[PDB]
């Protein structure tokens, strides 16, 4: 009811079903090891770094790898790396848009992997490596973050509100919505803001400050004793009824988490849902969200709150993950 015992038990049971298996994680590490050898051929000085969900442990079963090629010196290596992969029996796309190259491996011919093999490779994407570090740090700080993030991702995918190409929000946007709630909304806070810590030292990477208090062993445990179910209950309630998407920005650069679109200059490339990236401050993670997309997102937050506040016991908690029709 307050510690939402039956909802918490339900949440952990689902988390154990949707989290990545030991088998799948070992296969993706095997795939990274193979791809690292192809890059070594072209440049022994180049580095293939994994980032995103799998590196921060926030991945759902059957995930896609988000890789990055770190060069000191994209310059020539991108087209050269793609050539080697094609020659090694890999299928995929090479995309060259806005002077930035991307490799999208769609399949594998003759290796220890199959056709279901999907993998994205970027070049000198240093900022995404830093967002992964920040997210990893927070998971290492409290054991409730990983199940909370996975369950919100599973819910967003099932309710069809996780499509940045169809007017809704990316998985990364939901992670930042979860973190924002846990740092600046819930009382007592679940986490401190590591970017605004007095122990934070400046670190400039690609003209953005990527510094945060990363000495985690010295950060005390949370002062908030809420169960996983209670945490999720409050999250859905906040974004369903309390958060003002018209005038406010989800931010990690204000001590009280209070920031208006007017102050940011994100009024009148969309700013319908405003989520300020913690490092790339000029980037709105919610820029893909349309007005119709925001109404579906709020619509699903309200349905989630309604379910968790039903008067009719038992509560059909499974309906939270029931697949919604394609819009």
């Amino acid at each position: 009811p307050n510690s939402h015992k039956e909802f918490t038990k339900f949440c952990y049971e689902v988390y154990n079903e949707i989290k990545i298996s030991d088998k799948e994680f070992k296969e993706k590490r095997a795939a990274l090891d193979t791809l690292r050898l192809c890059l070594k051929r072209i440049s022994p000085d180049a580095e293939l770094v994994a980032f995103g969900s799998l590196e921060s442990g926030l991945a759902l079963k059957n995930s896609d790898m988000d890789l990055c090629v770190l060069m000191d010196s994209s310059d020539t290596i991108a087209l050269q790396f793609y050539e080697e992969l094609i020659a090694e029996g890999f299928e995929g796309k090479f995309l060259q848009r806005a002077r930035i190259p991307i490799i999208k491996l769609t399949s594998d011919t003759k290796n220890g992997f199959g056709a279901s093999f999907q993998c994205d490779i970027g070049f000198n994407n240093r900022l995404a490596i830093h967002n992964t570090l920040l997210l990893s740090s927070y998971t290492k700080l409290d054991a409730r973050l990983k199940p909370m993030v996975l369950l919100v991702k599973h819910w967003a995918k099932r309710k069809q509100i996780n499509s940045p190409y169809f007017g809704t929000l990316s998985s990364y946007g939901y992670v930042l919505m979860v973190l924002y709630y846990l740092i600046h909304v819930i009382k007592p806070p679940v986490f401190p803001n590591l970017l605004l810590s007095p122990l934070k030292q400046e670190k400039i990477v690609d003209g953005f400050d990527v510094g945060f208090d990363d000495k985690l062993e010295d950060i005390p445990p949370s002062q908030n004793y809420s169960s996983l179910g209670s945490l999720l209950h409050g999250f859905f309630r906040f974004y369903a009824y309390k958060f003002e998407p018209r005038e406010k920005v989800v931010t990690f650069r204000r001590p009280d988490g209070y920031l208006t679109k007017q102050e940011k200059g994100w009024t009148s490339d969309r700013y319908i849902l405003a989520i300020e990236d913690p490092f790339e401050i000029s980037h709105n993670v919610g820029r893909t969200v349309s007005s119709s997309g925001l109404y579906r997102i709020r619509g699903e937050f309200m349905a989630a709150s309604r379910l968790l506040n039903s008067r009719s016991y038992p509560i059909p908690y499974d309906s939270l993950f029931e697949e919604a029709p394609i819009p």
